[PDB]
């Protein structure tokens, strides 16, 4: 497939954007625009072809496209941030991190497959409100999942349930053992995207970086499965939290979206007579301070630790983040 | 494919609804609900299988599904009436009319194919405002199409442009002559759905019914192409205008939608400082009178003429319409 729409110009524009597939600087908003709002289907198709994954795992192009279209359709286009463009971005970002020189030759094909698939599914069917909002409102999801990683268990359930239909089972030609290993890794990775787990994940990451063993050639030695899945879980987490490390033009567009989503949750809370979550309150919360806080307290400590792990691969990422942090700060009228 | 979602219950519920595929009483709202809002893809897949059209025309199931999913995606889900559920309904309704006993054996397989395809595409990419609104606002579409059947030319262009990509070309295995004949019929049928053409279409239909020649067995004799495409163009037109002939429960739901769409156009007109189209004015227009008027002045004269053409096939349709007309009237508080 070369296009999803009726615009012949878009075919070329789309292929033009995709020349940047292996780059941090890819523009996913453009990909969406030139793909008839199919950024997740298209970027996933591009990534799998780039990595020869349909050949390696004997996945039918036809089945792939059907599954991806339907997965993308289970992201809510009326949710401002947690929609398929976010999934696309996190998948493309994971694609780039997987190729970082320090991890060259470290991961198996099944692990690469797992990580990109996890990214693609990691927010599917997100309703655009937080775990705590679901718990506090006694939602069906919170009752199903006993208040524990409610959204993240749901995203996994949907992504895996969609594979049950023959015409969508992209893993059909994996062996039983392969499927079982993939399922374990994806579950691990997606559950690790719950922000309630971030502090512990980072702590354990800092710990691994403390005693990392960089081989002669400059490649991290990650010998056993436990060490490999820990890097992978942190990678998908970094990709998930990569917006502030992108070009400022891209980051600003992500901010518009996450604020729209937060403030809509706040409106729901007001509507229901609930206590307003402070970061969700449009009447009082500063957009600029929210990003300075987010970077200082969450994104910078994570990315600094990641950079430290893969040095010097992530240096330009760190500088961009630090540059972007400074832009938001300078946008706060007070010193 | 047996489902488009993650609900296993839906598989059975969906197949249950589809037992009514060949019936006027099918409930398309239910089909949409049990198909993860894929009523057009599912009903089209059901219809083609019912009629053995994928076999007859050597259409790949895979290609069919991809094309239908993408066509359905080009209906706007935020347009209240002119969305894919309407297309689904008009396609299922055309499916039923094609089997009316009076037309038994009359149409070729290519003609049946044409008519169902025309129904499926006939409103694709509709923006939810009328031709006259597009003309009056100097819209891009009106400038492209020189103010003539603006929407209807657009629906055709999109439906045919989507077939250009190999992975979506459901007509690939038709012969060049077949493709050319199909294209001519579909263009004719879709252009005939422009309401500005209704009076002339009806007049010419009444004319054909005047001198119809019902053969011994009770089947209409329609010897040449010109007579066949005229019945087909009127059939798709009838299907398009079939809401008031459905069960009252279904008709009422259609009314909610068309009024939402009309009144939103009126709001746009107000917003732009344009003259409000009277049937679009939410502040003054009566929903109930609008349906009584529509039936009395447009739907009943058409369906009466159709019934007359296929008698006695459409008698229950006429009675339902007449019953529904009486319900709306009785809902007008004044005599
Ligand atoms: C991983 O799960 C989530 C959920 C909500 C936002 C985010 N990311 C934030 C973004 C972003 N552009 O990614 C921007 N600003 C934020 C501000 C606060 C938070 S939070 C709710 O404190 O985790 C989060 C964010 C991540
Ligand atoms: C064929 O193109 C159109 C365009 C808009 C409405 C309709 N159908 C009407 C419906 C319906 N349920 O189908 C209901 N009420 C109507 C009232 C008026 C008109 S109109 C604009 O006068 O053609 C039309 C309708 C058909
Ligand atoms: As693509
Ligand atoms: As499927
Ligand atoms: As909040
Ligand atoms: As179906
Ligand atoms: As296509
Ligand atoms: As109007
Ligand atoms: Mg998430
Ligand atoms: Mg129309
Ligand atoms: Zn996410
Ligand atoms: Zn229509």
């Amino acid at each position: 497939i070369s296009r999803f729409g009726v615009n012949t110009e878009n075919e070329d524009h789309l292929a033009k954007e995709l020349e940047d597939l292996n780059k941090w600087g890819l523009n996913i908003f453009n990909v969406a625009g030139y793909s008839h709002n199919r950024p997740l289907t298209c970027i996933m198709y591009a990534i799998f072809q780039e990595r020869d994954l349909l050949k390696t795992f004997r996945i039918s192009s036809d089945t792939f496209i059907t599954y991806m279209m339907t997965l993308e359709d289970h992201y809510h286009s009326d949710v401002a941030y947690h929609n398929s463009l976010h999934a696309a971005d996190v998948a493309q970002s994971t694609h780039v991190l997987l190729s970082t020189p320090a991890l060259d030759a470290v991961f198996t094909d099944l692990e690469i497959l797992a990580a990109i698939f996890a990214a693609a599914i990691h927010d599917v069917d997100h309703p655009g409100v937080s775990n705590q909002f679901l718990i506090n409102t006694n939602s069906e999801l919170a009752l199903m999942y006993n208040d524990e990683s409610v959204l993240e268990n749901h995203h996994l359930a949907v992504g895996f349930k969609l594979l049950q239909e023959e015409h969508c089972d992209i893993f059909m030609n994996l062996t039983k053992k392969q499927r079982q290993t993939l399922r374990k890794m994806v579950i691990d990775m997606v559950l690790a995207t719950d922000m309630s787990k971030h502090m512990s994940l980072l702590a354990d990451l800092k710990t691994m970086v403390e005693t990392k063993k960089v081989t002669s050639s400059g490649v991290l030695l990650l010998d056993n499965y436990t060490d490999r899945i820990q890097v992978l879980r942190n990678m998908v987490h970094c990709a998930d939290l990569s917006n502030p490390t992108k070009s400022l033009e891209l980051y600003r567009q992500w901010t518009d979206r996450i604020m729209e989503e937060f403030f809509q949750q706040g409106d729901k809370e007001r509507e229901r007579g609930m206590e307003i979550s402070p970061m969700c309150d449009k009447h009082t919360a500063s957009v600029e301070k929210s990003q300075v806080g987010f970077i200082d307290y969450i994104v910078h400590p994570l990315w600094e630790t990641w950079a430290d792990l893969v040095q010097p691969d992530a240096q330009d990422i760190l500088d961009t983040l630090e540059d972007n942090r400074n832009w938001y700060q300078a946008m706060i009228p007070q010193a």
